[PDB]
């Protein structure tokens, strides 16, 4: 397993060295999006939670297609502001409930080290 704690201050630095293979070792969900909400990476842990297939969601809009239950001021609203500002680091509780059992999780959004990429870290609570 890759030893990285959810909410770690330097998490964007640590994860810059990973690949899809290495990301699959994390204890929590991790989604990498571009400036437009498109999925660039999708680890095995978020798949265990949402039931999605990582390899099948890659390339689709996170907010439009895959997870419309996030299209909201509380989530998407926060993402867009972050993207436009060029900085993003917020943590909140959300309920995943689209075509799945209503699941309470902890969501950590943070801008990555790379120019135009954003992290979505998730964990059951
Ligand atoms: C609501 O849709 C919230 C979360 C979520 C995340 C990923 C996937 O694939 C579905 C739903």
């Amino acid at each position: 397993m890759e030893h990285v704690a959810f909410g770690s201050e330097d998490i964007e630095n640590t994860l810059a060295k990973m690949d899809d293979g290495q990301l699959d070792g994390l204890a929590f969900g991790a989604i990498q999006l571009d400036g437009d909400g498109n999925i660039l990476q999708y680890n095995a842990a978020q798949g265990d939670i949402t039931g999605r297939d990582p390899k099948q969601v890659i390339g689709k809009n996170f907010f439009k297609d895959v997870a419309p239950c996030t299209d909201s001021p509380e989530f998407y609203g926060k993402f867009k502001e972050g993207v436009a500002s060029g900085n993003l680091n917020t943590m909140f509780e959300y309920t995943f409930d689209y075509q799945m059992t209503p699941t309470k999780v902890k969501v950590h959004m943070k801008k990555a080290l790379s120019g135009d990429s954003y992290w979505v870290f998730v964990k059951r609570v």
